[PDB]
């Protein structure tokens, strides 16, 4: 379903029919229509560097996959109740500099957007079943703006000439990525949705209110994995991210 046009996001409502729906993914942020609530609690991650497990190319994007088999890393605070574990960091990014972040606030488009993403392990057994369950996934969003290099984006950035193709897989061990988080986790929340298929109606957005940087020269690295296997003809993985959209009417909260 890529990110094409012949696969890309408009044809995606097609197959799957939940992305003209109520709680999708992303959204902009109104800073303005954004009612402040103070039964928020803080965002505390708590995440350990052993969990790290691996780094995959998969075609429209890369993941780097963390231990999920016991609660050493999870996210807390929050609205959440539960404590969801965390499993996966990623990016989304796009063509050019001027875009490439799925969250907008106030109609600002960024440069990349960081999805570090969590699942209820308080009410579920697996991934597989908090995947699609309403209070399934919690994912922090940070806001990428091009700037400085950002240099805790360096191992994840190494890494990648290990995954250039689509379906490579490569073991990235050792790394805690909250030290990519910014310093405020002053932080949106709604009630969301993945950004990309199935589009499961299943995240608690938490957006962070700071951004962190990232040169144009780490976003072309981004850009220059590639989304064919290897052999073929070099393809690049130019954007995958996603149009913000309607709120129908759900209530963004801010922290601050
Ligand atoms: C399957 C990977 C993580 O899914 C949670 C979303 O926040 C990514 Se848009
Ligand atoms: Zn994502």
């Amino acid at each position: 379903w890529g990110y094409d046009d012949k696969n890309g996001p408009e044809q995606w409502s097609k197959l799957y029919p939940i992305a003209n729906g109520n709680n999708q993914s992303p959204v902009d942020i109104k800073t303005s229509e954004t009612k402040h609530d103070t039964s928020l609690k803080p965002i505390s991650v708590s995440y350990n560097p052993a969990t790290a497990k691996e780094i995959i190319n998969v075609g429209h994007s890369f993941h780097v996959n963390f231990e999920d088999n016991d609660n050493r890393s999870v996210l807390k605070g929050g609205p959440f109740s539960d404590s969801y574990r965390l499993f996966q960091f990623h990016f989304h990014w796009g063509s050019t500099n001027e875009h490439g972040s799925e969250h907008t606030v106030d109609g600002v488009k960024y440069s990349a957007e960081l999805h570090v993403a969590h699942w209820n392990s308080a009410k579920y057994s697996s991934l597989a079943e908090a995947a699609s369950k309403a209070d399934g996934l919690a994912v922090i969003g940070v806001l990428m703006k091009v700037g400085e290099a950002n240099p805790k984006l360096q191992k994840v950035l190494d890494a990648l000439q290990a995954i250039k193709t689509k379906g490579k897989r490569a073991p990235f061990t050792n790394f805690d990525p909250s030290t990519l988080l910014p310093s405020s986790l002053d932080f949106w929340t709604y009630p969301g949705s993945l950004t990309h298929p199935p589009l499961y109606e299943s995240v608690t957005w938490i957006i962070c209110k700071e951004s962190i940087s990232v040169s144009s020269e780490q976003l072309a690295q981004f850009r220059s994995l590639l989304s064919n296997v290897e052999g073929d003809n070099a393809v690049p993985m130019q954007h995958n991210n996603r149009p913000t959209q309607p709120l129908k009417g759900r209530t963004v909260r801010a922290s601050f």
